[PDB]
RNA sequence: GGUCUCUCUCGU
RNA sequence: ACGAGAGAGAC
């Protein structure tokens, strides 16, 4: 992905599109109680942590693009992958507007505490004065679909989240693109049974953890992945993504069905417009993330990818003893002998793809069910069930999380979550936290969930 | 101050 | 089943 052009709002016409520069976070009360190095992100350029120009180290993610047309390593690897598709059936024809914006039993409703995007976002528009959940109306939608119509810009925003003290430093705060209501909608319109299809049947078939329980979904992956395991993790996958990628999204839709029509809506997030305060640029190549389908499509070209990178990198290499499933740009997969990750990596180079370990490791080593990791989570058997496995979040990244909070209000919210979470770590080490919780004040009010009541819930989930 | 997924909580 | 809130995860 690389900016092509920047023009000043007026040059455009485009509405101004600002975004808050203050943080929701402040320190909890369990800020002192446990270790933890995050803060929150920068979210203004005079933020006195920063060490370098901050709207600089903002959009340095786009590093400029490769290839713009299938080699045939990825004519390959789309087809392959299309064919893998196909015995899902997924229904190519269009989602009606009302499922759409209202949702169905596989696809949640548009997100009405979420900004409508431009150019509601400045016209003072809310989602809530055009949809309603309770009427299921869909006529002021169609009214505004022919105001405004699609393929409207994208609105950056910078992202308020804990990062690590490192990615402080060097202002490499994350930037969302609020996606205008209306190409929601008809993205939406366009693949929402394939969202259905997908959020449905996470797993090896789809390629995709979209939908995927990681308390069930986690004793599963050991018999979907058989063999030897690997992993990958990569740097700024979005902006690092060449529009090769989305032209073998494409041939990847019209090979399991989709109308060329409906192909053409490719292009669309291929090539990007994006207002950033008072400026408007142009992106092209790039996942612009925050458009409907982000977490689906980063899934279908991941493993478009995977599968490009292994014939081209290595002979021999039959694509039907692949197994991955892929959650964004996150990668288990596993092949019936040992893939060096390494290798790979140099080829993923060439494309203009930063692959890392899935842990963010200096360097690939061996991975197995001891140290693989997904979502951020480990693998742990449980120790009376062995074929049962504990999806582990590591206790350091729960401690981050209870340090701070956007509203001290949901406290007893935030920490039984975080206990939903740390359990699975085990007995001694639950039990460990529960009681640095009670050691203050706020923590004795609180009520926590027993250890015995927790893995009982989990065991009767089977 | 986006797309989504999972889970939990509180109501009817 | 429907609403409201939250936490976590991917980009
Ligand atoms: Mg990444
Ligand atoms: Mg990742
Ligand atoms: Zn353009």
């Amino acid at each position: 992905g690389e900016i092509q052009w920047v023009k000043p709002n007026k040059e455009t016409g485009r509405l101004n599109i600002n975004g808050p520069t203050r943080t929701k976070l402040e320190p909890s009360v369990f800020h002192d109680v446990f270790e933890g190095n995050k803060e929150p992100a920068v979210l203004h350029s005079k933020d006195p942590r920063l060490e370098v120009d901050f709207e600089q180290a903002l959009f340095s993610k786009y590093v400029g693009n490769t290839l713009y047309e299938p080699d045939e390593y990825i004519k390959e690897a789309a087809l392959h992958y299309a064919n893998q598709l196909k015995q899902l059936d997924i229904d190519t024809s269009q989602m009606s507007m009302e499922e759409a914006c209202y949702g169905t039993e596989n696809l949640e409703a548009i997100d009405l505490h979420t900004s409508a995007g431009y150019p509601y976002s400045a016209l003072g528009i809310k989602k809530r004065d055009i949809l309603d959940s309770t009427t299921r109306d869909v006529s002021k939608m169609k009214f505004y679909m022919d105001k405004y119509g699609l393929d409207l810009p994208y609105s950056t925003y910078v992202k308020d989240e804990l990062r690590s003290i490192d990615k402080i430093k060097k202002g490499k705060s994350r930037l969302i693109e609020a996606s205008s209501l209306n190409d929601s909608v008809y993205l939406r319109m366009t693949f929402g049974h394939l969202y259905e299809t997908f959020h449905a049947n996470p797993g090896t078939v789809t390629g995709s953890a979209v939908g995927c329980n990681p308390d069930t979904f986690w004793s599963k992956l050991p018999i979907l992945l058989p063999g030897s395991l690997f992993a990958f993790d990569y740097s700024g996958y979005d902006a690092s993504l060449s529009p090769v990628w989305f032209r073998a999204l494409e041939l990847v839709l019209r090979e399991i069905g989709y109308s060329e029509e409906a192909v053409s809506l490719v292009e669309g997030i291929n090539h990007t417009h994006h207002v950033y305060r008072n400026k408007t640029y142009c992106v092209l190549g790039g996942m612009p993330s925050g458009c409907s389908g982000t977490s689906i499509f980063n899934s279908m070209i991941n493993n478009i990818i995977i599968r490009a990178l292994l014939i081209k990198t290595f002979k021999g290499i039959d694509l039907d003893e692949l197994n991955m499933v892929a959650y964004g740009d996150d990668v288990l997969a596993s092949y019936p002998f040992p893939i060096d990750c390494l290798e790979l990596a140099r080829t993923g180079k060439e494309y203009g793809l930063t692959m890392t370990p899935a842990d963010k490791s200096p360097c690939f080593n061996e991975v197995n069910w001891d140290n693989a990791t997904f979502l951020k989570r480990g693998f742990l058997p449980d120790e009376q069930f062995p074929f049962l496995i504990h999806p582990t979040m590591p206790m350091k990244e729960i401690h981050e999380s209870i340090r701070w909070t956007k509203d001290a209000r949901n406290t007893q919210d935030h920490v039984r979550s975080l206990c939903l979470l740390a359990w699975h770590n085990g007995k001694q080490e639950y039990e460990k936290f529960v009681s640095a919780i009670r050691s203050v004040p706020v923590g004795k009010a609180l009520a926590i969930p027993n250890y015995e009541n927790l893995r009982r819930n989990w065991l009767e989930l089977f």
